[PDB]
């Protein structure tokens, strides 16, 4: 018995599809045999506890482009086979309770982009051992706490761009041994801890453009054995003695890198640090280390 104006069909997967119907709540009577539930484009403001618990075989659930303001901590309880979860484009969600994703051990992709998220609570991504793709871009994040991604040993793509992250601490990206792509551009990153990328030996793409970096210790990039694509443009680089280690690393990098445009000193403005001679990097500009 297909509920409301929903469309129900069996092939290729048992599906209940109710998009863009002005629904203000999760409809009652969703067939328990459903493998895919599409509830995107509605006006759903709240997801109550155990809203899909009847659906033992659910693998795909879309709730994007709704009006979500609150998700109950037990909203996804009993969804042990869930592989894809889409909560994106709910700009007033602001906050997800840290236990909300517990028991989703088959989850492969999690869409949380444009959810207005203010923070990543302790244990929010705990136990998501199968997760491969995590989308956190275009939110309101102000911090990247240590060990936030510690259990995500299978994650290959992490999207964190378009937030307000001020820095990267040492253990922010611990546990991410499979990470392939890390996008951190369009943030406020003013400093990266020397050993922040220790676990990212398989990383192939790193975007750090449009941030607030004036220098980078060479130790930051040393672990990145597999790196092929690097973006560092649109940062206020100081091209003086402090930039020598980054310069030296860039000389031996066999991958592709963006411009690394000097902001200071004036005579080097918009020249590419990558393309300077060592002699250009003598003295202090207008303190740390060599200065
Ligand atoms: C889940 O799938 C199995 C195998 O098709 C079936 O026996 C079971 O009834 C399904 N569960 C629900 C709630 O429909
Ligand atoms: C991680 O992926 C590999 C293959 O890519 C798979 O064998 C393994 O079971 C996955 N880990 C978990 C915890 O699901
Ligand atoms: C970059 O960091 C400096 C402090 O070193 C701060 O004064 C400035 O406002 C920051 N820029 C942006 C765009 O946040």
């Amino acid at each position: 018995p297909c509920p409301g104006a929903c469309v129900c069909y069996n092939e290729p997967k048992v599906t209940t599809s109710c998009p863009q119907q002005g629904l203000q709540a999760v409809p009652t009577g969703i067939p328990a045999s459903s493998q895919r539930i599409f509830l995107h484009g509605n006006r759903i403001s709240h997801v109550p506890a155990a809203s899909f618990q009847s659906c033992r075989n659910l693998t795909i659930l879309w709730l994007h482009s709704n009006a979500l303001a609150r998700i109950d901590a037990a909203a996804f309880t009993g969804l042990t086979l869930l592989e894809q979860l889409d909560l994106s484009d709910n700009a007033q969600l602001h906050v997800v309770d840290p236990t909300t994703f517990h028991g989703l051990g088959h989850l492969h992709t999690l869409h949380l982009d444009r959810c207005g998220l203010r923070e990543l609570g302790p244990g929010l991504f705990r136990g998501l051992a199968a997760l491969q793709y995590l989308y956190l871009q275009d939110n309101n994040l102000q911090a990247l706490p240590d060990n936030t991604f510690r259990d995500l040993g299978n994650l290959t793509h992490l999207f964190l761009h378009g937030n307000r992250i001020p820095s990267v601490p040492e253990h922010a990206f611990r546990g991410l041994h499979s990470l392939d792509r890390l996008l951190l551009h369009q943030n406020h990153v003013a400093r990266v801890h020397p050993h922040a990328f220790r676990d990212l030996g398989r990383l192939m793409t790193l975007y750090l453009f449009a941030n607030n970096l004036s220098m980078l210790p060479a130790e930051v990039l040393m672990p990145l054995r597999s790196l092929q694509y690097l973006r560092l443009n649109d940062n206020p680089w100081v091209c003086d003695c402090r930039a020598r280690p980054l310069w030296a690393w860039l000389q031996k990098f066999r991958g592709s890198s963006s411009e690394v445009p000097c902001n200071l000193p004036q005579r080097l403005a918009d020249r590419d640090l990558k393309r300077l001679a060592a002699s250009d990097l003598e003295g202090c500009a207008v303190l740390p280390k060599c200065c």
